[PDB]
């Protein structure tokens, strides 16, 4: 009976009566780093050796996509400074290309300016975004347009929904799609009414905690959720951290040992709400270890 013995369609079995926020869903954190191969560039850079197909056959439905904008009609997907050898519409094609083969998952695409612009550049990250991505006849059907808030599966059955970290936007579909964005706090588990006070944003994005402290901060949120069955609420909670959480050789290694660990907390709650789960390295398992991705898979509720 557990769901993730088949990832590739995990959602395609949920009640798409639900809204999404009522959804446990895996995502990856940095998700296009998987492109960095140079070991030593690698140690706190790359966050997953997946790509977006594998992450999404995998069971992903949450991708963290960061931007620079290289050109008025181009976004770079970047990690900071770091160029990651592909644009935008490297995932937006696999994504397009995926749902088109399980039509009944969603994805939640977040877009975050992670760096300023080169110099050509004119128009606004999201300028650039909403005239050359959003608003392009290539990815139309894909992008959710819904006029909803709280939008269900059933409505984004088949859509990339945007989760929007670009501050403000001229789009009205998605997760704080409106004239002031989210804001987000620096390094904090946060609170924020979002998309105009349709929706609370609770997230826990302390990236520079030091291991034990980031452990404890994910915790503190997975308990809020599991006890929150507000609709209205959506939970995103960052697993990843930086410098290995100071405990930690590696982004990997550090990814070793939380991920692990939060999964035996989930399982121990069993069937409950959890909220999105941001992992480093996203669908990578130890031998003898619990999968964070799966486990979030498989605390949803699905059938009676
Ligand atoms: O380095 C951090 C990390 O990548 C977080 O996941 C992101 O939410 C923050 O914006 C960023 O500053």
């Amino acid at each position: 009976d557990s769901l993730s013995k088949s990832p590739e369609n995990w959602m395609s079995k949920l009640d798409d009566g639900k809204h999404l926020t009522e959804i446990n869903i895996p995502g990856s954190h940095d998700s296009g780093s998987f492109t960095l191969k140079d070991p030593v560039k690698s140690v706190w850079a790359k966050t997953q050796d997946k790509d977006y197909l594998t992450q999404m056959k995998s069971g992903v439905r949450f991708f963290d996509i960061r931007g620079r904008a290289s050109a008025d009609n181009m976004i770079s997907v970047h990690h900071g400074m770091v160029y990651l050898h592909h644009e935008l519409g490297k995932f937006l094609d696999d994504a397009k290309y995926y749902l088109s083969a399980y039509p009944n998952e969603t994805i939640v695409m977040s877009m975050k300016k992670d760096y300023d612009s080169d110099s050509k550049v004119t128009k606004t990250f999201e300028e650039i975004f909403r005239e050359y991505y959003y608003n392009n006849p290539q990815y139309q059907n894909l992008f959710y347009t819904g006029s909803n808030a709280n939008p269900t599966l059933k409505e984004t059955k088949g859509k990339i929904v945007l989760f929007n970290r670009m501050g403000g936007t001229y789009i009205k579909s998605g997760y704080g799609a409106d004239t002031s964005g989210i804001q987000w706090a620096d390094n904090a588990t946060f609170e924020t009414k979002i998309n105009n006070g349709s929706l609370n944003l609770k997230v826990q994005d302390e990236y520079k905690d030091y291991y034990d402290k980031k452990v404890e901060a994910v915790k503190n949120l997975l308990a809020k959720a599991k006890t929150d069955s507000n609709k209205d609420n959506v939970y995103v909670n960052f697993l990843s951290v930086a410098s290995g959480g100071s405990a930690f050789n590696s982004t990997y290694n550090y990814a070793s040992h939380i991920n692990p660990e939060i999964a035996k907390t989930i399982k121990a709650n069993g069937k409950a709400r959890t909220g999105w789960l941001i992992v480093d390295y996203a669908g990578y398992t130890w031998p003898g270890y619990d999968d964070i991705v799966s486990e979030i898979i498989d605390s949803n509720k699905l059938e009676h």
